[PDB]
């Protein structure tokens, strides 16, 4: 017969393993399923005992914690740890790294915005949240999505980890914790700086040379919707900017700080995205090319097709202003 | 009582203060008198009954653990405030950096549960999961601080200017994480690389003096003389056999130094006292020069106490073996 949608067919299975994946197509429970599956098929179920009922209810418990923000949203966790599970095909990552890493990666990717409120760090700051206060300043929503990842695992019903030993729990955790934290865009440059001179002679037996290329993969599959087939990134934008603009009209409203990139009466779908394109991930997409340069043809193509058609959008724009006061 | 002599307040400004005489009542006004006399209160409009609010609301946030109470507290500010005259520490910062110095030292252990870092993070409690094993204890005396702080009855800075809060908060923030001692070589070596040519208008320089010397002041019992500072080690023993206790009956490591069966006084601050304590003085003295006499000294002659006590300790022990 026809078969229910949580029972993924094989061309699903097969189109998952590809940055192309139509995240759109697809509603929680099947998302779901498609995680699920990612840990059987990479083999973490079979290497760290993971009871496949608990790895459901785990992942049930994830999803309920996201919260249904406009960007950052439980499709957003399905698409970051769905491009991690791309990117380990596409890379051969399984060659390089560990089964505990790669159970890092996937695991911190799923996590790393549990929770999320839709007001950034610079809202928290300035406002002086409760989150701001409980971390000083520090990463506040990166702390709190960490801290809810494990507050969920340290329930024995979503405790996926429960068969591995306490030493591997510990590398675990601490290699989760480096991750999430990663995500902070307010170390963006620090990070990148730190890979690039470590890329100077890159050495996958260092294990500080291992940890700052995880941090580099996380946040590359974090800001990756550019990558995705242009269909599939565009809705992500107007996703964006809906959330981002619902925080600078309550910064307006309350007499805080307001940023230009996130202004409503400033910003635009295409001045969004060209310099964060052209700036930000092009030259972290190129870094990685350098150890994988496979990479190139299946994500910095398509970044370099982005940046021409909203470069090209933005004199359309340009044009169209300029008509209206000629 | 509630009222301080002019022999205390005098007496104040001494690392050889007393701090074993007084009450509560009596400690929080020291701590308000000292507010005045550095011209704190002056300075950022402190209301002063908010001061006093302030220092009760503190007082009300400390537990009482052996040693990680509101009297700790105390000394610790008591010494900070002894090194302002010591070295004349005005002279070479603003009031600002005396501002979060003193209140840095005040707040650096609120709500101190009484077992440390590495049981929060062994045992994965609450806090440990809270702050993901960085710091876990620093991070909550930080956050309690502007818990209090942030009650408009309690809030000493609520006269400063948003700019000037901003960076108050934040050098507050830096030395109470510094506080954490497994950060302790890490921070040493930064300060004495910086040491290889101080700048006092470095601003990274003066970061890494402020966070050496909040240091210097929490762990500074041993400098005062031999009969106040005694009892804080058995206070010290006291909190972390707690630990060490509670660790073994649940099935987590325990550390040798920790261990009530294999500590004593002596071993307890002999190591710490040449290792640690001797060698951050000695540091700070390269500035500092008045230091050696008023601090290392009483340091020399613990130790050299310590090390007759051991002898006698060692001694017993023989006569104990079967
Ligand atoms: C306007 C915004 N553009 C943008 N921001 C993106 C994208 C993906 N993730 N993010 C942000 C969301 C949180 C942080 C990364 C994206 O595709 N475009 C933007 C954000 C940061 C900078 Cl530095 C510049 C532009
Ligand atoms: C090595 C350490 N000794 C020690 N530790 C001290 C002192 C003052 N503060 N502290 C520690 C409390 C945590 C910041 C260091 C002190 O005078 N001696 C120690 C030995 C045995 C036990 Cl049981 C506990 C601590
Ligand atoms: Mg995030
Ligand atoms: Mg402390
Ligand atoms: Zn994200
Ligand atoms: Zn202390």
């Amino acid at each position: 017969p026809t078969y229910p949608k949580y029972l993924l067919s094989p061309e699903t299975i097969e189109a998952l393993r590809k940055p192309t994946f139509d995240v759109w197509l697809w509603e929680p429970n099947e998302m779901l399923s498609c995680l699920e599956h990612m840990y059987h098929d990479l083999g973490l179920v079979r290497d760290f005992s993971i009871n496949p009922v608990t790895l459901r209810r785990w992942l049930f418990c994830v999803h309920d914690n996201y919260r249904n923000n406009p960007f950052h949203n439980f499709r957003h966790c399905f698409c970051v740890a769905q491009m991690m599970y791309s990117m380990v095909w596409l890379c051969s990552l399984q060659e390089k790294f560990s089964q505990t890493d790669i159970l890092i990666l996937m695991t911190a990717a799923i996590c790393h915005d549990l929770d999320h409120p839709g007001y950034n760090n610079t809202y928290q700051i300035n406002a002086r949240t409760e989150l701001a206060v409980r971390y000083n300043d520090i990463s506040p929503l990166e702390n709190h999505h960490c801290a809810v990842a494990f507050q969920i695992l340290a329930e024995p019903e979503c405790n996926i980890f429960s068969n591995i030993p306490p030493d591997g729990f510990k590398q675990i955790r601490q290699g989760m914790i480096t991750l999430i934290l990663a995500t902070d865009m307010a170390r963006h440059a620090e990070i990148m700086d730190s890979f690039k001179e470590k890329m100077e002679n890159f050495d996958y037996s260092n294990e500080e040379h291992m940890t700052l290329l995880k941090m580099i993969l996380i946040k590359c599959c974090d800001i990756s919707n550019e990558v995705r087939p242009m269909e599939v990134a565009e809705p992500w934008v107007d996703c964006l900017l809906e959330e981002y603009f619902m925080q600078s009209d309550r910064e307006k409203s309350e007499g805080l700080p307001v940023a230009p990139f996130m202004d409503r009466d400033k910003v635009t779908k295409a001045t969004a995205q060209i310099g964060f394109i052209k700036f930000v991930l092009i030259p972290m997409f190129e870094t990685v090319t350098k150890l994988f340069p496979m990479v190139e043809e299946i994500m910095l193509q398509p970044l370099w097709e982005s940046r021409d058609r909203y470069e090209e959008l933005k004199r359309i724009d340009d044009a169209m202003k300029e008509l209206q006061k000629k």
